[PDB]
Parts: C-alpha cells; structure tokens; sequence
C-alpha cells in the first residue's frame, strides 16, 4: 500500500500580499477528508505571511530554494536561516536551478545532503529534459540525479527525502507526462531505490510527479502505482490546486 | 560640496530573528545628528521583521538581490515581489553574486535597469578583483562594469542609482582600502560619470565605499573627496554600524 501522499504547491516566483492572501484563505477553508501532507513553498519574501495566515491542519510552508550555511552570500538565503524561521521543508534541485542557476548534480546532492542534516523535508527534483528524452536517455539521466543525491545521503535520511520527478519538457508546457509515462520513470525511480538503498525505503519512499498537473489530469495520474503525489507549479496559484489534492486517492 | 551620504548594512547572509532585532533594537536607539540614508538589506526572509521593527526614521529596508520579472524561476525573488512588499532599496551586482551566482556585467546592468523601471533606489556594485589590480587593469575593468550599466540606462534614471565600488580584494579579507586607494577609485568613478553621463549627475551621485569598512576606519575614508559613505559587510552586524553611520558627518 501507498505511502501517504503529497500535494505540494511550488509558487514559484510569483504573488502578491493579496493574490496569496486571497489563495491561503481558500485553502484554509477547503476541507480535506483523507490523510495528505500538504506543502505549500512560497518566495522567501512571502515566508512570514503564509508562516502567519495558513492554518490549515494538513498543510505545511516551505521555502523554494536554500544554500548550506549562512555567511558571504549575497542575496542567498540558508538552511539556518530558514531553521531559525520555523520553516522545516524545503524544495531543492528544481530543474529551473539546474538550468538557470547553476545547480548541477553534485551542487543539488550537496544541499540535499545538508538540508537533511538541519532535520528539512526535502522533497528533490530530478528529471529529463526534451533533447534527453528525445535521444532516449531518460533512464540515465534520472537515474545518475538520484545516484548523485543518494552519494552524499545515509540509509536514515532517506525518512526526510521525498523525490519529485519532473520531466523539463512537461514544465509549463501543458504537455504532462502521461500516467504511462509517469509511471514508468517512477517505477524505474523505485527500482534504484529498492536495490541501493533499501527496499523498507523503497517502500516508504514518495515519489512525486510534477509537470503540468492539474485538476483535471491529476486523479489519473495518482492511480498509478508509484505516483505518491504532485509538485504543482501553474495550477497551485489556482482554486483547482484543491482539486490536486482532492486527486491523491 | 557631498550629496546626502548613505550608510548600508549588507547583513548578507546571515541573521537569526533574535540577533537581527537586538541588532535593530540598537539602531532604532541611535540618535543622528546629520542628513544621512541609512540601509538594511537583510535576507529575504528577514524582510517582513525588518520593515515591522525598525522605526528610526532615517533607516530603510532593502534587498540583496532579484531578478527582473516574475515567473517561473523557482527560488528567486523579483521586483514587483518586492515592490509590492514595500521595499524600495536592492543591492545589485554584489560582487559574490558576480563571483559565485553568475552575474555578468550586462546581467547586472539588466537587473539596475529593471530595478530603476520599478522605482527603487539601486545600490549598483562595481569593483576590481586582487589579480585585476595587481595587473593595472583597476580602472578599465571599474569603468567597463559601470559602463554597462550606463549602457542601459537614461540620465534622469541616475537619480535613482547609487555606485558601490567594493574592491574584491577587500571584502571580508580585513584588507581595507587606504584612503587613497580609495579616493583614487572612487574618483576615477565620479570623473568617468561626469564625462560620459554629466556634471551634474557626478556632482549628485554617491559613490560608496566598500571592503572591510569598521567603525575605526569609516571616517578616515569618509574624509575623502569623493567618499559618499558606505556598503557595510561583517561590521554591519555589530554595534559599530553606528560608529560608520557617525562617520559620514
């Protein structure tokens, strides 16, 4: 049986005091009968406001990004920070860092490393990009991002580790994965999981899918047999976030 | 005869909500006697305590960084973020983040100019690093950094644009600037500005100075001619912030 399932919000880099405020009110009035953590990782700025006004039982905030200590960093923001700050879950490894932001492998590793050190949730990105998947790497490539995580990580912090997959090409492109697709790149997660790491942490493990849910296609997706839950980017700005987390049964 | 200094807290990475307002507990009990913008630019996350408890009324709330738009750009701030958070001072183009995130002279001159569009007071960084200045290359790679952001930049808009020039050598490596040093630079800035945008723009820009400024040796290079105050890193942390505030009488 499914470990419990996850329905987290990615905001990326976007709302205001009241567009967030106006989202927060709603999900704090939504009732939610069945057993799922919640996460909502909104921008650092927004931290004390969602910290604030989220009262909602089965959610939980959590920042988008971190780096490892706090120092010479201009314009950073660390996992001791964010500790000191009552946050406690994290998103680390997002494929927007990867390409952007200079997060290879090993930089994601390291701060998944450290996150779980501080006692984080983390949940970790891993996933394919359109020129991987279409020269048909998609297995080594996901699977060398987790090997790289799994290098700088101990058999015990894989309780605080939660993977999303997300494949670039099903970012913000409206073009999701199907649960075919979904299921076989989770399998395969699984299958590396079960064999290096453990098969009681195979089993405990979620494996997120992220990559253009919405309300609509989530329900299918969650029926398959590793999909633990979602990483939800343009659709967690909506009311119909509710409806991804009503999916995750 | 010098426009109205500044004196600016670069807390940088670091901070916890306890010692940041016992920090600002001492600001806040500072008397000034002169005409001077003193800065905070806390983290991110740090923002909403900031704006909330600091109240002397000559201190304002900045940021560290951002990125120009909103969007997909998991872990980044932007500036409508920010502007709609009230702050309304950034550091941009700090030398860790030129060094350590990326930014290159045009990325930087971007971000001052999207800042500028939004209406904020930009504290633009420039400077040279130990093996540029050991080469003799000071004064075309400070002028080259600032003529990129020139570049993009109208002159009316240099009103909303103040210069940090922060030798890279001196930053956090206790190796201050001398006073001469110092002047030299800030002089070569302020004729570069004078020259290529106009007098009267030079005669209003402030140029601060940065790299190992304490409360010892703020005014012996506030004495300087073209010394408008200061972009304070470690020292900014600790009581002697007042002293470098005093020091731009």
């Amino acid at each position: 049986s499914k470990p419990q399932p996850i329905a987290a919000a990615n905001w990326k880099c976007n709302g205001s005091q009241q567009s967030l405020s106006e989202l927060i009110d709603l999900f704090n009035s939504t009732s939610i009968n069945h057993d799922v953590q919640c996460v909502v990782a909104s921008t650092f700025v927004h931290l004390a406001m969602t910290k604030e006004r989220l009262s909602h039982p089965k959610f939980v905030i959590a920042a988008q990004n971190a780096i490892a200590k706090s120092g010479a960093f201009t314009g950073e923001v660390s996992l001791p920070i964010l500790k000191d700050f009552g946050v406690n879950w994290i998103v680390l490894g997002h494929s927007e860092r990867r390409a952007y932001y200079g997060e290879t492998n090993e930089i994601v590793a390291d701060k998944v490393a450290a996150a779980v050190a501080s006692g984080f949730m983390v949940i970790a990105c891993i996933g394919e990009t359109l020129q991987e998947r279409e020269s048909g790497r998609t297995a080594v490539v996901v699977l060398t991002q987790i090997a790289a995580i799994a290098k700088k990580l101990k058999k015990a912090d894989w309780a605080k580790v939660v993977i999303a997959y997300e494949p670039v090409w099903a970012i913000g492109t409206g073009k999701v994965a199907t649960p075919q697709q979904a299921q076989e790149a989770h399998a395969l997660i699984s299958s590396w999981v079960s064999s290096k790491i453990g098969a009681d942490v195979a089993g405990e493990l979620r494996i997120l899918y992220g990559g253009s849910v919405n309300g609509k296609n989530a329900r299918t997706l969650y029926q398959q047999r590793d999909v633990n839950g979602f990483l939800v980017g343009g659709a967690s700005l909506k009311p119909e976030f509710v409806d991804i987390i009503k999916a995750t049964q």
